[PDB]
């Protein structure tokens, strides 16, 4: 090629056009969204078993569902959660890359098989199966600002009015509502009910016989008798709708002339299905929605569209209802795109400038201007092909690639320009001449660079998914670049470039350029003299290399090594845990003081506060609420005392005071989707059936033994504390003595105290649920237990205290199980300075001290990093061997390839330095850039050596070749490295919105860039002469 | 449908939901059945067992499992008056007639409500009047449909949609196929003129 | 149940769930006075029939708890939806020994 | 260009497919016999006259 | 898919099976016809029975 | 999946009562290891022989 396309500029141009086109069509219809699916996909099975112990929900629904939940493809592990409010969750975690639609359907199939094994009330409730990934698009609040509506009223609104339209909005995936539909609430008074010798169970039965659908037949149904003529359906009665219809319904008819109905005995009105979770946006009571993006949608379009839909409904809303949008991914997925077309612009601009500055031509200036965008276009096409998307990482992927993309354009032009000046060949001549020298190398370097980036795409787990994003977007960019810098560029060169006088390096020029050329020219000679001196005096340097190498080896183990960069998304979390036995109303108070403060004392940074009671990241329960703090946009809170990490630093202090409610306060970890990216994560498991008590003390020994270990820090239980519960105790003897029914005993507790889902009732079309339970003042203290009367043999009401006998005993409000056997989740991290594998190696040991029958499993990120980590060395070796082999075949030598590979440290040292200096971590963004810098460094090196080789061959000294090759190479090296480090600086200084990551790459590259330029120029000729000599 | 038997281009226009139908609105005063003896709407075990079928259980029959079915005599569910004939047994043991709690208020609603894209709907069909094409017919319909009480739109479905869609591609089909041809000639002939000579 | 009861207690719920499935072209349900209903979810021309079926089934399972207990303890049918019949294969009686 | 816009626009050509449908719908309420008679006339004024 | 389709029609059967069977726990499985292996457990000093 | 069960009972063994050993009565996998090993071997021979 090249030669072939040098003569066929139009064909060449066509190939451009088609890839340009493919780019475009693609570019405009790629899904756009913030992150791909990093997390290992998970399905969640969940019901509530209205007012039931953790114990019952664990041994009655979890243990049974779990026993059936096997023979499911791609399953990695499974964990459960049985809670005090009576809710449960089985979380089934499958392998990355698992079709989430098959994952889900296999799970709800095993679920379906296990249903008739569950208790009635649970079945009637209906068990929900869904995809548990937390990649939320926006969460929208619906709030009652005059505090007229209760939460329950709002969420019923949401279900009835907002749900179905929002459902039909373009690009809306799965969403969750903060609460549900209304239910016909009914509130049994124990006294009012006792005075007519009536049981709560009587009421249930009454409603069941009195709130039904009359099934209805057909007038003139087939078979009919001869005649018939009129065939019409007969419609009977539907069901009760009004609260009144309910207050009616006859319960007893009295000995005299009268009749008793539900309205005498209980209160009745529409209400909550469940009262466990209460939540409010800035004090004001509120529900809301958490929306997911549908698969392939556009995060930008559909956010705009969700809004549209809601706006079209804001005209119709009851007075004092506001729909505020607290959290929204749009600012960031926008920020990321501007911050790319901006640096792709500044880059093509910057290239143009240094193009001119060195090559005084104007036509030359725009060969790179055509080629770079022809490539970026294509790249979005290849991305399309491989089935990726436009997201945070595929975007940085492009920025990071621009180095490689730009260098490829510069080398090709500067070389024709050079050959033309030094040899006086016509542009067309210089082009083929030039490609003669370059094709070879180029093709080869594409191989080299594929080996540098691909093995990273073979990692597994979340870590791997992230690398694949970079690796593929990059080697795609580079592969395309090579192609167009083989087909288009030389063609453009031969066409658009203008002949230049042999010998004319232009210092006669005068003016500024005359100043420059004379100047640069002198520098070049200096550089030559530099090299020439080094090649004279070898050993000294070779050893100063060996120092710089050690410096790098030392600089590694000394950098803090984290998974991701710390990010300021617009968000902050606050956890509240009021001590065991607190009431939500007593927890609510903490979460309110919390909000007042943030909103008042802190509003320099804080924009809105959403506050939940009876739910947490430690579990659900009346002692548990928390706060999702929404910050105002980064522009509106400059200065590093208004960063999340700062606001959160001081909200610790502000709340440290409380001697009545532990209150953690922390930032979310950058990729929400992945929960908790730090330290380590494990479950302790009761294998040999040893029991909750032993297990509980294995947890506690483990903990107060890690606390006193060098290698670990911050080691907690994720779960919940054990607490007092009320061990109500029946007596079979003295209860059949009063001749009381015993099925009647505990059927009354279930209903009065636990509540009971009795029935359906069409409310405004929608069928909704009818719940029966004791009025609240009737069920708050042991003494209220006595308020309750059951029927015996004769019509005599027997009080509960008659055969009852309460007792404080303590159990658990959160029963955890991991892989079928009961568990306790521990979290922690390694002692500052130390690493994850160290901490596991510690934990590995302190686990051995545990009671027999208790074992353990690693889970979440700790599970993954055990696997991905065992595979690194294999990849690094393959990467190293393969590049080696490519260099061998290019250099027709087993030894020269070393003179290129030894540049690597020279790259990395600077990288490490800058990163460590600016106080940053050894993370994924640093890792990937480090591969960019060493990659672009190998390129430089490859061309120098290749030239030195071509010359040495065309007949001249090893040392004379090395020097003649540098010099020849110096100018494009300087050009492309000046172009880039300038193009990257913004990321280095980047400010707000993704800026944390931009710092991670800006700092890294340009550490390596600076050193790899100012050093390979000297040491590459050393190494080449060095190994050649040898 | 009026305007459609009138319009000269259409031919055979029809609906798909079969109108409204007479439905026998039943009625009970819960209080009166409680006054007699039959308390609680237990009455269903009579209304639906007699006037609808009632799959009770299974019997094998020549080695194959069919259903056992309960339903009233044909002559006992033919007229509003046949409901008179049905005596609910009592809590004492006596036959309360069905006239103690009746009220057949011969009413009427819909036999088949259709629905399309989350709004309610009616589906009309119809061909085009001979010598004309579905496009003509289609264009015609988009007129007769303006005279529709605002707040009532329409949607094409089926063949119509498939045709609406077929027609919209065409522009681009031609553009693209034109363009490819151009470039391939360019490539193959190393000319711009030659391509232009052929587009012309 | 009444056509309108049926339209409002089932069709309404499940239909809203199907909103949002991938490559969805349109939905068209119908409810009858005889109890029966039918939602027909049409997809775009390249959608794999079996993933579409599964996706339907996945959403369907979510609607379930908001359905009448007669409906719910009953079992909802889901199936691929051909418009046309390939052939009617019939049987008739040479003499007259077998009734309809 | 003038000639284009002047041509009518179909989808698929009509085809003597070799089969046809009759579709009967007696007014909202009729008995089995009502429909059945209608259905039995058109089955004659077709199998006998066409 | 085979399994998704079978269970799906198995589904429409379930409401008509006897409680005693439903409660018993039905297994829909996609295995290969033959036994791969038997994992055995055996008592060493006889403390454990069959 | 042989390897993987070998692996599950592998780290369940440390929890079994003192009077109990896991054993592999029936097993099919020995034949495939054996089979492909035997071929490997007659390949290595063929190559020395050739
Ligand atoms: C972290 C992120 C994504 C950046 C963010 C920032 S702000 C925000 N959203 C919230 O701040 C917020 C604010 C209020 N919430 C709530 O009030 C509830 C409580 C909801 C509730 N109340 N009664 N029932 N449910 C809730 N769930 C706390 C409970 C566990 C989670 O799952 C769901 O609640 N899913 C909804 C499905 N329901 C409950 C409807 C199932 C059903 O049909 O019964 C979320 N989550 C929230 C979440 N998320
Ligand atoms: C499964 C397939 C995997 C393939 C992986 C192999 C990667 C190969 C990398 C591309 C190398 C091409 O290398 C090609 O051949 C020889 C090197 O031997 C070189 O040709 C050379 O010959 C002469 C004299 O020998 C020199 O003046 C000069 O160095 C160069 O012109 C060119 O630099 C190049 O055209
Ligand atoms: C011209 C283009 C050339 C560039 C392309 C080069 C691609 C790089 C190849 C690496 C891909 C191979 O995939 C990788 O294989 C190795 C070796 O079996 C695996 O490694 C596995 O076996 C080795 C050897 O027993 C173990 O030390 C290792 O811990 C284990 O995981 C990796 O887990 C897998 O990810
Ligand atoms: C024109 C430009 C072309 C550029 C495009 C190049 C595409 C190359 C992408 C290769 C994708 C590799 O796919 C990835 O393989 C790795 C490693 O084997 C898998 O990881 C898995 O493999 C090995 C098995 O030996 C295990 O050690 C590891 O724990 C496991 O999870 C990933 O789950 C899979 O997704």
């Amino acid at each position: 090629m090249s030669k072939f396309f040098i003569d066929r500029p139009i064909f060449a141009w066509v190939i451009a056009l088609v890839i340009m086109l493919a780019g475009g069509l693609s570019i405009l219809s790629l899904p756009v969204n913030q992150y791909p699916a990093i997390a290992p996909p998970a399905i969640a099975v969940q019901v509530s078993y209205p007012g039931a112990s953790a114990e019952t929900v664990q041994d009655t629904v979890v243990q049974v569902i779990e026993q059936q939940m096997n023979g499911i493809d791609n399953l990695r592990y499974i964990s459960s959660e049985s809670n005090s409010d009576g809710s449960m969750t089985i979380t089934v975690t499958f392998e990355q890359g698992t079709d989430p639609d098959i994952a889900q359907v296999q799970v709800q199939n095993k679920l379906q098989l296990a249903t008739p094994l569950l208790p009635q009330e649970v079945q009637r409730q209906g068990i929900r199966v869904t995809k548990a990934v937390k990649n939320f698009l926006m969460v929208v609040g619906v709030v009652s600002t005059d505090g007229s509506m209760t939460k329950e009223d709002l969420s019923n609104y949401i279900v009835s009015n907002i749900q179905d339209p929002l459902s039909r909005t373009k690009g809306v995936g799965d969403f969750q509502v903060f609460g549900s539909q209304y239910s016909m609430r009914i509130w049994l008074d124990p006294a009012k009910l006792n005075s007519y010798q009536l049981t709560p169970g009587d009421v249930s039965s009454a409603i069941q016989a009195q709130n039904v659908q009359i099934s209805s037949g057909q007038l003139g149904g087939l078979p009919a008798v001869k005649g018939q003529q009129l065939n019409a359906t007969i419609i009977g009665k539907t069901r009760l709708q009004t609260a009144e219809q309910f207050e009616n319904i006859l319960l007893k008819v009295n000995p005299d002339g009268s009749q008793v109905r539900l309205k005498d005995v209980a209160d009745v009105g529409l209400g909550g299905q469940d009262y466990s979770i209460n939540a409010q946006f800035n004090g004001s009571p509120a529900s809301g929605i958490a929306i997911k993006l549908a698969t392939g949608a556009n995060a930008l379009d559909t956010a705009k569209a969700i809004r549209q839909t809601i706006a079209n409904l804001e005209p119709f809303m009851p007075q004092g209802m506001k729909v505020v949008y607290p959290y929204d991914t749009t600012p960031v997925v926008s920020a990321s795109i501007h911050e790319v077309v901006k640096t792709l612009g500044e880059a093509i601009l910057l290239v143009f400038l240094v193009m001119y500055l060195f090559l005084q031509n104007f036509r030359a200036t725009l060969i790179p201007t055509i080629a770079v965008p022809v490539v970026l276009l294509g790249t979005f096409g290849v991305l399309a092909a491989f089935g990726f998307s436009i997201n945070t990482l595929t975007m940085f992927g492009m920025v990071l690639a621009i180095g490689l993309l730009v260098d490829d354009a510069i080398v090709v032009v500067e070389n024709v320009e050079r050959v033309m000046a030094e040899e006086g060949l016509s542009p067309r001549e210089a082009a083929r001449k030039s490609m003669g020298q370059i094709q070879g190398a180029l093709v080869g370097i594409a191989m080299v660079l594929s080996a540098v980036f691909l093995p990273m795409a073979f990692f597994g787990g979340s870590t791997g998914v992230i690398y694949r994003q970079f690796s593929i977007t990059i080697v795609s960019a580079m592969a395309l670049s090579v192609i167009v810098a083989l087909i288009l560029t030389p063609a453009l060169c031969a066409t658009m470039l203008k002949p230049i006088e042999k010998g004319d390096h232009g210092e006669h020029k005068g003016g500024f350029f005359g100043w420059f050329n004379r100047m640069f020219l002198s520098t070049t000679h200096g550089y030559e003299r530099g090299v020439a001196s080094i090649l004279k005096h070898r050993a000294p340097y070779l050893l100063i290399y060996v120092v710089i190498v050690a410096g790098m080896i030392w600089m590694f183990t000394r950098i803090p090594t984290a998974f991701l960069p710390d990010e300021d998304q617009g968000v902050l979390f606050a956890q509240v845990q009021t001590p065991p036995g607190s009431s939500a109303e007593r927890t609510q108070v903490v979460v309110d003081s919390m909000r007042e403060y943030l909103l008042e004392k802190e509003s320099s940074s804080v924009s809105s506060v959403f506050t939940v009671t009876g739910f947490n990241f430690a579990g659900r329960g009346q002692s548990s609420g928390m706060a999702f703090i929404m910050l105002k946009p980064w522009e509106e809170r400059p200065g590093g005392e208004n960063s999340v990490f700062e606001l959160a630093k001081r909200a610790q202090m502000h709340f440290f005071s409380f001697k009545d409610a532990m209150v953690f306060a922390f930032a979310p970890p950058s990729v929400l989707e992945l929960g908790n990216a730090t330290g380590f994560d494990l479950f302790l498991q009761d294998q040999a059936g040893v029991g909750h008590e032993v297990l509980l003390q294995a947890r506690n020994k483990f903990l107060m033994l890690a606390a006193q270990n060098p290698a670990l820090q911050r080691v907690r239980p994720n779960g919940m504390s054990d607490e007092p519960q009320y061990k109500l105790e029946i007596d079979d003897e003295k209860a059949s003595a009063l001749g009381v029914s015993l099925a009647d005993i505990n059927s009354t507790v279930s209903i009065a105290w636990g509540s009971s889902y009795v029935n359906d009732f069409i409310d405004r079309g929608r069928v909704k649920r009818v719940y029966l339970q004791g009025r609240p003042d009737a069920r708050m203290n042991p003494d209220d237990l006595s308020k309750w009367y059951v029927r015996n043999d004769k019509g005599e009401m027997v009080p509960f205290n008659a055969f009852a006998t309460g007792k404080w005993e303590y159990g658990s409000p959160k029963l955890e199980r991991y892989n079928g056997v009961p568990a306790m989740e521990i979290l922690g991290e390694p002692a500052p300075g130390l690493s994850s594998g160290d901490a596991m190696a510690a934990v590995e040991e302190i686990v051995k001290q545990l009671p027999k029958g208790v074992g353990y499993s690693w889970t979440g990120l700790s599970y993954e990093e055990r696997l991905s980590g065992s595979q690194a060395p294999a990849l690094y070796a393959l990467s190293l061997l393969v590049v080696f082999l490519c260099l061998a075949a290019l250099y027709e030598s087993w030894s020269i390839p070393f003179s290129v590979m030894l540049v690597v440290p020279l790259g990395v040292i600077g990288a490490l330095l800058a990163t460590s200096m600016r106080g940053l971590s050894n993370d994924v963004f640093f890792q990937v850039g480090l591969l960019t810098t060493i990659g672009l460094s190998a390129k430089n090196a490859i061309l120098i050596v290749e030239f030195a080789k071509e010359l040495h061959e065309q007949g001249k000294g090893i040392v004379e070749a090395a020097i003649e090759a540098c010099r020849m190479r110096l100018r494009p090296i300087v050009m492309t490295s000046l172009a880039f480090i300038l193009g990257v600086v913004p990321l280095a200084i980047s400010t707000g919105a993704g800026s944390g990551s931009q710092h991670a790459i800006g700092t890294g590259v340009i550490g390596g860039m600076v050193t790899a330029t100012v050093l390979a120029i000297f040491w590459v000729p050393l190494f080449y002469v060095a190994v050649s000599t040898l």
